[PDB]
Protein backbone atom coordinates (compact mmCIF):
# COMPACT_ATOMS: atom_id res chain seq x y z
CA UNK A 1 0.00 0.00 0.00
CA UNK A 2 2.94 2.55 -0.78
CA UNK A 3 1.77 5.73 -2.15
CA UNK A 4 4.77 7.78 -2.80
CA UNK A 5 7.22 7.98 -5.56
CA UNK A 6 10.67 9.24 -4.61
CA UNK A 7 12.75 10.62 -7.90
CA UNK A 8 15.29 13.24 -7.20
CA UNK A 9 18.83 13.64 -9.13
CA UNK A 10 21.09 16.47 -8.98
CA UNK A 11 21.12 16.02 -12.93
CA UNK A 12 24.60 14.55 -13.59
CA UNK A 13 24.94 11.37 -15.70
CA UNK A 14 21.51 9.01 -15.90
CA UNK A 15 19.43 8.20 -13.53
CA UNK A 16 16.49 6.15 -15.23
CA UNK A 17 13.78 5.55 -12.99
CA UNK A 18 10.68 3.59 -13.81
CA UNK A 19 7.83 3.66 -11.32
CA UNK A 20 6.64 0.36 -12.02
CA UNK A 21 3.34 -1.77 -11.03
CA UNK A 22 2.47 -1.52 -7.16
CA UNK A 23 5.67 -1.24 -5.33
CA UNK A 24 7.77 -2.23 -7.60
CA UNK A 25 10.12 0.37 -9.31
CA UNK A 26 13.64 -0.05 -10.74
CA UNK A 27 16.54 2.24 -11.30
CA UNK A 28 19.52 2.13 -13.89
CA UNK A 29 22.09 4.69 -13.58
CA UNK A 30 24.99 5.68 -15.53
CA UNK A 31 28.30 7.97 -14.45
CA UNK A 32 25.95 10.32 -11.46
CA UNK A 33 26.27 12.59 -9.59
CA UNK A 34 23.77 12.18 -6.38
CA UNK A 35 20.60 10.89 -6.84
CA UNK A 36 17.98 9.09 -4.55
CA UNK A 37 14.86 6.94 -5.75
CA UNK A 38 12.40 4.70 -4.20
CA UNK A 39 8.81 3.86 -3.05
CA UNK A 40 7.54 4.06 -0.46
CA UNK A 41 5.41 5.99 2.12
CA UNK A 42 3.82 9.89 1.74
CA UNK A 43 3.75 9.98 5.70
CA UNK A 44 6.18 8.34 7.71
CA UNK A 45 5.81 6.51 11.15
CA UNK A 46 7.96 5.40 13.91
CA UNK A 47 5.95 2.17 13.82
CA UNK A 48 5.91 1.55 10.59
CA UNK A 49 7.39 -2.23 9.55
CA UNK A 50 8.85 -2.01 6.11
CA UNK A 51 8.86 -4.64 3.38
CA UNK A 52 11.35 -4.71 0.58
CA UNK A 53 12.48 -7.26 -1.98
CA UNK A 54 15.29 -6.66 -4.01
CA UNK A 55 15.15 -8.67 -7.09
CA UNK A 56 18.20 -6.82 -8.48
CA UNK A 57 20.72 -5.25 -6.57
CA UNK A 58 23.99 -4.49 -8.28
CA UNK A 59 25.61 -1.19 -7.65
CA UNK A 60 28.83 0.18 -9.71
CA UNK A 61 30.62 1.94 -7.32
CA UNK A 62 29.03 4.03 -4.74
CA UNK A 63 25.32 3.44 -4.02
CA UNK A 64 22.62 2.42 -1.29
CA UNK A 65 19.87 0.13 -0.86
CA UNK A 66 18.60 2.08 2.02
CA UNK A 67 15.49 3.12 4.12
CA UNK A 68 14.98 6.68 3.37
CA UNK A 69 13.35 9.34 5.06
CA UNK A 70 12.90 12.97 6.48
CA UNK A 71 11.38 14.55 9.55
CA UNK A 72 10.82 18.60 10.02
CA UNK A 73 10.71 20.07 13.19
CA UNK A 74 13.83 19.62 13.19
CA UNK A 75 14.44 18.81 9.92
CA UNK A 76 16.53 15.28 9.52
CA UNK A 77 17.29 12.91 6.66
CA UNK A 78 17.32 9.57 8.00
CA UNK A 79 18.84 6.14 6.45
CA UNK A 80 18.89 2.37 7.01
CA UNK A 81 21.48 1.14 5.26
CA UNK A 82 20.78 -2.64 4.16
CA UNK A 83 23.23 -2.90 1.39
CA UNK A 84 25.84 -0.75 -0.45
CA UNK A 85 28.40 -0.79 -3.13
CA UNK A 86 32.10 -0.23 -3.08
CA UNK A 87 31.74 2.29 0.27
CA UNK A 88 29.75 1.54 3.43
CA UNK A 89 28.68 4.79 4.61
CA UNK A 90 30.06 5.76 8.08
CA UNK A 91 30.27 9.20 10.20
CA UNK A 92 29.85 9.59 13.92
CA UNK A 93 30.00 6.59 15.70
CA UNK A 94 26.68 6.48 18.10
CA UNK A 95 26.00 2.50 19.33
CA UNK A 96 24.92 -0.27 17.86
CA UNK A 97 21.46 -2.04 17.65
CA UNK A 98 19.99 -5.77 16.51
CA UNK A 99 17.50 -5.32 14.23
CA UNK A 100 15.63 -7.76 11.52
CA UNK A 101 18.22 -10.45 11.69
CA UNK A 102 21.23 -8.30 11.30
CA UNK A 103 23.31 -5.92 13.67
CA UNK A 104 23.61 -2.03 12.27
CA UNK A 105 26.43 0.53 13.43
CA UNK A 106 24.61 3.73 14.00
CA UNK A 107 25.93 7.25 12.59
CA UNK A 108 25.50 10.97 12.57
CA UNK A 109 26.66 13.48 10.08
CA UNK A 110 26.31 16.81 8.95
CA UNK A 111 25.35 18.55 5.24
CA UNK A 112 26.09 22.16 4.99
CA UNK A 113 24.44 24.53 2.68
CA UNK A 114 23.24 21.01 0.78
CA UNK A 115 19.53 19.88 -1.24
CA UNK A 116 17.29 18.59 1.12
CA UNK A 117 12.97 19.03 1.25
CA UNK A 118 13.03 22.21 2.08
CA UNK A 119 15.30 23.59 -0.39
CA UNK A 120 18.74 23.52 -2.26
CA UNK A 121 20.63 25.37 0.22
CA UNK A 122 20.02 23.67 3.58
CA UNK A 123 22.41 22.37 6.87
CA UNK A 124 21.03 19.26 8.60
CA UNK A 125 21.89 16.32 10.59
CA UNK A 126 21.83 13.21 9.28
CA UNK A 127 20.35 10.02 11.00
CA UNK A 128 22.14 6.80 10.22
CA UNK A 129 21.89 2.92 11.03
CA UNK A 130 24.16 0.85 8.52
CA UNK A 131 24.05 -2.83 8.56
CA UNK A 132 27.56 -4.50 9.34
CA UNK A 133 27.72 -6.52 6.63
CA UNK A 134 25.80 -6.23 3.46
CA UNK A 135 22.05 -7.81 3.98
CA UNK A 136 21.13 -10.53 1.44
CA UNK A 137 19.22 -9.47 -1.56
CA UNK A 138 16.46 -11.43 -3.85
CA UNK A 139 14.04 -12.87 -0.96
CA UNK A 140 11.64 -10.79 1.48
CA UNK A 141 12.97 -8.48 4.25
CA UNK A 142 11.89 -6.37 6.89
CA UNK A 143 13.00 -2.98 8.41
CA UNK A 144 11.10 -3.03 11.80
CA UNK A 145 11.66 0.93 11.69
CA UNK A 146 10.33 1.46 15.73
CA UNK A 147 13.88 -0.39 16.77
CA UNK A 148 15.98 1.85 14.97
CA UNK A 149 13.74 5.33 16.38
CA UNK A 150 14.09 3.73 19.70
CA UNK A 151 17.84 3.11 19.12
CA UNK A 152 18.34 6.11 18.01
CA UNK A 153 16.53 7.85 20.92
CA UNK A 154 18.52 6.12 23.65
CA UNK A 155 21.75 8.15 22.24
CA UNK A 156 19.99 11.66 21.64
CA UNK A 157 19.17 11.24 18.10
CA UNK A 158 15.53 12.31 18.06
CA UNK A 159 13.22 12.51 15.04
CA UNK A 160 11.42 15.59 14.60
CA UNK A 161 7.60 15.90 14.87
CA UNK A 162 6.26 16.39 11.62
CA UNK A 163 6.80 13.00 9.30
CA UNK A 164 7.39 13.99 5.60
CA UNK A 165 7.96 10.53 3.49
CA UNK A 166 9.89 7.41 3.63
CA UNK A 167 10.89 5.02 1.19
CA UNK A 168 12.73 2.07 0.30
CA UNK A 169 15.11 3.71 -1.75
CA UNK A 170 18.60 3.28 -4.41
CA UNK A 171 21.09 6.24 -3.74
CA UNK A 172 24.19 6.71 -5.91
CA UNK A 173 27.00 9.11 -5.56
CA UNK A 174 29.08 9.21 -8.59
CA UNK A 175 27.96 5.95 -9.65
CA UNK A 176 26.32 3.47 -12.34
CA UNK A 177 24.65 0.74 -11.81
CA UNK A 178 20.97 -1.43 -11.63
CA UNK A 179 18.45 -2.30 -8.78
CA UNK A 180 14.91 -3.69 -9.21
CA UNK A 181 13.18 -3.34 -5.68
CA UNK A 182 9.66 -3.91 -4.40
CA UNK A 183 8.13 -2.66 -1.62
CA UNK A 184 4.80 -3.02 0.68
Amino acid sequence: STDYWQNWTDGGGIVNAVNGSGGNYSVNWSNTGNFVVGKGWTTGSPFRTINYNAGVWAPNGNGYLTLYGWTRSPLIEYYVVDSWGTYRPTGTYKGTVKSDGGTYDIYTTTRYNAPSIDGDRTTFTQYWSVRQSKRPTGSNATITFSNHVNAWKSHGMNLGSNWAYQVMATAGYQSSGSSNVTVW
